[PDB]
């Protein structure tokens, strides 16, 4: 029963993937942005210039409050409102209803976006780095807990305003083609990795594979940008200004602030590097890679003047709490968030980018040794 919840994901580009969910008794529906990269359930509860609807708990006879109040901040945006309980379901999900632990948020800062058309927040991560403590039972835990849900769920992320399907419960094989490859997640907080390998165009960076993982790597569908960590950052940046140096971008490019153009369809993709990481296998000194392309870290966005020619961003951005597998990564890819068995899964995804000479990948097995020596302690 995976096909109900194909293509239950919408969302505007650069501004977060949502499904569409009901809290409260009678149901009040409200679109939830699905963020990997946290673990609290919370919807603005509370009247914001920039949002539509909000929970109204007086109007839901089987909201419970807990009396306790929570704030999370995140890299950006933070929020703080109201603890309690209440009746939630998947319209385009499993066919049940679990009562789970909600945020009712009551104040924000920059946290919701105007004209994203999501007013709550879905973090799929673990009780570790919820707030305001790990006694706080995330959503995902609830469900597995109170239904029959297996434990897992898989994200397909597709680009061009954007669609995708979150399938909860499961693996749905008619969204990806070739085999899946599986890394271990390291800690079950974040959904933690370890990169173990970086090449640019085939060209290895030759860095302390720690440097990758400093502090932390993460799969984080909240997140827009791949964020790399300052020395990592810096080092792919002078790769990929190189491998197209033909071309001129002002530096507040590469800082994505100021977007570039070109004319409508002389995007020059050639020049820009295919990004290769090695992320560690399921056996011993065995990894696999996936190959992120222009087209994932080259954000289209809208076009502030005419809108005649072809506006990008740069979507890779500096991190210092760690690299940050984005939205972006995800895209092209089916990622599967194996909790059960501690790993998580790529393939190529259905709803891949069609490059000219080439084509996103997933390849295995390759071999490297030490690889535990990359995970920061
Ligand atoms: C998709 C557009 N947007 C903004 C999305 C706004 C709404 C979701 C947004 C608060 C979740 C966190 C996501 O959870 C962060 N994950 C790691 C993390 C970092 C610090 C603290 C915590 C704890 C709460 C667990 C977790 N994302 C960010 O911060 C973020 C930063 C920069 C750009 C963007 C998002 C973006 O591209």
């Amino acid at each position: 029963s995976f096909v109900e919840m194909v293509d239950n994901l919408r969302g505007k580009s650069g501004q977060g993937y949502y499904v569409e969910m009901t809290v409260g008794s009678p149901p009040q529906t409200l679109n939830i942005l699905v963020d990997t990269g946290s673990s609290n359930f919370a919807v603005g509860a509370a009247p914001h210039p920039f949002l539509h609807r909000y929970y109204q708990r007086q109007l839901s006879s089987t909201y419970r409050d807990l009396r306790k109040g929570v704030y999370v901040p995140y890299t950006q945006g933070k929020w703080e409102g109201e603890l309690g309980t209440d009746l939630v379901s998947i319209p385009h999900g499993p066919n049940v209803t679990v009562r789970a632990n909600i945020a009712a948020i009551t104040e924000s800062d920059k946290f919701f976006i105007n004209g994203s058309n999501w007013e709550g927040i879905l973090g799929l991560a673990y009780a570790e780095i919820a707030r305001p403590d790990d006694s706080l039972e995330p959503f995902f835990d609830s469900l597995v807990k109170q239904t029959h849900v297996p434990n897992l769920f898989s994200l397909q992320l597709c680009g061009a305003s954007v669609g995708g399907s979150m399938i909860i419960g499961g693996i749905d094989h008619s969204l990806y083609t070739g085999s899946l490859w599986y890394t271990p997640i390291r800690r079950e907080w974040y959904y933690e990795v370890i990169i173990v390998r970086v090449e640019i165009n085939g060209q290895d960076l030759k860095m302390d594979c720690k440097e990758y993982n400093y502090d932390k790597s993460i799969v984080d569908s909240g997140t827009t940008n791949l964020r790399l960590p300052k020395k990592v950052f810096e080092a792919a940046v002078k790769s990929i200004k190189a491998a197209s140096s033909t071309e001129k971008f002002p530096d507040g490019f590469w800082l994505g602030e100021q977007l570039v153009c070109w004319q409508a369809g002389t995007t020059p993709w050639n020049i820009f590097p295919v990004i290769s990481l090695y992320l560690m296998g399921e056996v011993t000194n065995q990894s696999f890679r996936i190959t992120i392309l222009p087209q994932q870290y080259l954000r289209p966005v809208e076009d502030v003047a005419t809108s005649q020619d072809d506006c990008y961003k740069f979507a890779i951005s500096q991190s210092s709490t760690g690299t940050v597998m984005g939205a972006v990564i995800m895209e092209g890819f089916y990622v599967v968030f194996d909790r059960a068995r501690k790993r998580i899964g790529f393939a190529v995804s259905a709803c891949h980018v069609h490059d000219e000479f080439r084509t996103a990948a997933v390849e295995g097995p390759f071999v490297t040794l030490d690889m535990e020596d990359c995970g920061y302690n």
